[PDB]
């Protein structure tokens, strides 16, 4: 049977410069696009998220590594796309908020409902709602939640969590910040209290410095989160050769792989953008870390440990992977940690993609939870705020602008944003769509009741 | 009884607040998607083209017109989306150059050929390439061109003219800034003296006061351009009652539609952004401009007017129909002149969906030649460009910043966008593609060659 097509190559097809020579398509598509079609039962969802990953950062992540003519093999291979909005609400009105934070729009598509800046798993009325990976678990499907980010990051935590503020990553905070989650006031737990309530087969990220607190009551008062992570049968893992090892991961074994204290280290190096940067300053061509270690595991090989452990379930999986500093570095206004991440992510793309395609029965799903402030400018932009010229792959320069805040970080943006999927199901990415539609699709496709 | 579905509705379904309320799918899309591929020739193709309508743009128009839950009825309800780039080159070295003009990128679509920012027409050798609009003449189609812009603005000009520099309007500016193009040099001519040679059946939009010029050389030396198209057979009419009144438009009477000196009048009014708008001054609603008028036809009625004409022609036709102040009010910073000519072309989208949805055989596509300046940020931002807040549909406020440029004009970005397309060849935008692409699926539709 036609069984479903992943974009070969979409790159420029010869001399740019040429009639047709900058063309990434070789012939009519309609019949590939037919051949992607499947409204079967998907087996498994990998969904790779790229927190802060919006058009923009993935245009000028391509210019750079790949060249503008370039093409990722990962991320841009998935055949079906859409475009879906992340507008979250406000607390007291319930009207649109227009710019999401990274709890609102994770809480969307792991529960289909909107919620308000810094809820996770809980709506505008702070009632919890089932997540996605909870729902899953009670099928009997393994599951996985994979980040780069610490494991009480909103994202990770929106998959496990149900807090009134994404700031409740272990007991101390929770006490003072979610008062009616506090264990010790009757609640179900900080963020890091539920993420080990929840149990999920794999887990694999960094945060391992909330696990040092100790638990204020319970069943396990007085002991470390990490002394109760052991307890209560989970296999600790903290560095790359440990995640090798590990054969089973299911649920009276269930794997918790802690990385790094806080955020797993940066791919690539460069400085902050500044003030006329591209002006004033030389171009930048991005630096490898020295201290990201063969004893860390880059994004693509936890993925990859994942699916091998999680597709020893015979039922099913759902695996959520999230490249998470893409964000956190356009926040900071440094490209080379901002693209460095994005090239990090499409490598766990082009793994999940290699087995989707090799299983037949897995939707792919690459998105972002909502745009961000990084825009490329042309390289003479006299701005307002910090730019930078980088040399790229072409040998050309590119100049990127952060220009939304005179403060601290640079930031989300409103925007609407590529959403492109490939399996069974992945039609429902097309055209335009909500960020709570992600949520129905995935339930659906895996046919939870 | 196959008809090829447009999205009827992908409002939000519900409240907004509660579980699935936010969903804007109501059922699995695969079987409705798999009704959109069709691969059969398609008779008429229409493009339109919003002047930096990226997907930023799209939002901050949704959610001030029809809410953040909303829907655009033109603009969102075509079912086939993809992402394209829009980089143009580098004259000297060939190399990309990452943020596009409205000239180079127009070159793009028409030609199929990538170009250095400023020509028309042309390659970086300056050598002339035929247009979309001449091969559909040539093979006997009806052909328009529709803007809202003037007529010698960068995207309807590149159908028609081919000239080193956007620049060259008239005479007078193409004697000083293109000597080899200049009729008293032995050149082509001017934008305006090429648009009156290429003859398309139905030109429509502003520009009238370029046809004040006299030739300097060839067979209507010294007479106006205004009376060379009527030496020459053209129907000229300039305002809303005498274009309806023109019953038939061809070879023999072409019609060109001469409705304002300068660019036409922009549909809402609004104040500009400012430093700190959002926090100094209360939020703005937009309100319609008094200048607009009765006379002044809107883009919906020559995209109207022009379908009605053209479709008399038995072999076919093609059509460019351009919201061409999108970019203008994205460069004077002013939201809501941005916002009203967005609603407007989703007007003009309408239009052209309702009489492909009952003839069967044209190409829609809906796109933008490049990215812009405006983000969608939150409330409370305190940004370095202009800024405004605004009372949206939902009773709520969004903040629009300008962020990209110290001086006169906010720029043009360089992100990769929205295409959408429907009907016959529409599965050719799916996926990554690039802005020469569709040249080529344009050409291929219409079975050119
Ligand atoms: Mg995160
Ligand atoms: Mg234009
Ligand atoms: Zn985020
Ligand atoms: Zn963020
Ligand atoms: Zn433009
Ligand atoms: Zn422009």
């Amino acid at each position: 049977t036609p069984e479903m097509p992943v974009l070969e190559n979409r790159a420029a097809q010869g001399d740019i410069t040429a009639p047709g020579g900058a063309r990434r398509l070789t012939g009519d598509q309609t019949a590939a696009l037919r051949d992607s079609l499947s409204d079967k039962p998907a087996k498994n969802i990998i969904l790779l998220i790229g927190d802060g990953m919006g058009d923009s950062e993935i245009t000028a992540a391509r210019n750079y590594a790949e060249g503008a003519g370039g093409f990722f093999k990962g991320i841009d291979a998935l055949p079906l796309t859409g475009q879906y909005t992340h507008y979250a609400l406000n607390k007291k009105t319930g009207k649109p908020d227009y710019v999401t934070d990274s709890a609102a729009s994770a809480t969307a598509w792991s529960t289909g409902v909107k919620t308000y800046n810094g809820a996770l798993g809980v709506d505008i009325h702070e009632k919890d709602h089932p997540t996605i990976l909870e729902m899953a678990k009670a099928a009997g499907l393994a599951t996985g939640n994979v980040s780069t980010a610490e494991l009480q990051g909103a994202t990770p935590a929106a998959l496990v969590a149900h807090v009134t503020s994404r700031k409740c990553y272990g007991p101390s905070a929770t006490s003072e910040k979610c008062p009616g989650n506090a264990l010790e006031k009757g609640g179900k737990g900080s963020i890091t209290e539920q993420l080990l309530n929840a149990r999920a087969d794999v887990t694999l990220g960094g945060g391992a410095k909330t696990f040092a607190e100790t638990a204020t009551a319970g069943e396990w008062q007085g002991k470390t989160l990490r002394e109760q992570a052991e307890a209560r049968g989970y296999q600790l893992v903290s560095d790359a050769a440990s995640l090798n090892s590990v054969t089973e991961a299911n649920q009276q074994k269930p794997l918790l792989g802690l990385f790094a204290d806080g955020n797993m280290p940066v791919r690539w190096l460069g400085p902050k953008a500044t003030y006329h940067g591209n002006i004033d300053k030389p171009a930048v061509t991005c630096t490898p870390n020295p201290q990201r270690n063969d004893s860390v595991p880059t994004l693509a090989q936890m993925t990859d440990k994942a699916i091998e452990l999680l597709s020893k379930n015979e039922k099913g999986f759902f695996l959520q992977v999230e490249g998470a500093s893409i964000d956190k570095q356009d926040h900071a206004a440094n490209p080379c940690g901002q693209i460095g991440e994005t090239v990090d992510l499409d490598e766990a793309v082009q793994r999940a993609l290699e087995f989707a395609k090799k299983e037949g029965n897995t939707l792919v799903i690459v998105t972002a939870d909502h745009a961000h402030a990084s825009q490329i400018v042309a390289p003479d932009t006299k701005a307002p705020g910090l730019t930078q010229a980088l040399n790229t792959k072409d040998g050309a320069v590119m100049v990127m602008s952060y220009g939304n805040s005179e403060e601290d970080s640079q930031e989300h943006t409103g925007s609407q944003l590529r959403i492109a999927a490939y399996g069974p199901h992945a039609a429902n990415v097309v055209g335009l769509t909500d960020q709570t539609d992600l949520f129905y699709t995935m339930k659906a496709a895996l046919g939870l009741k």
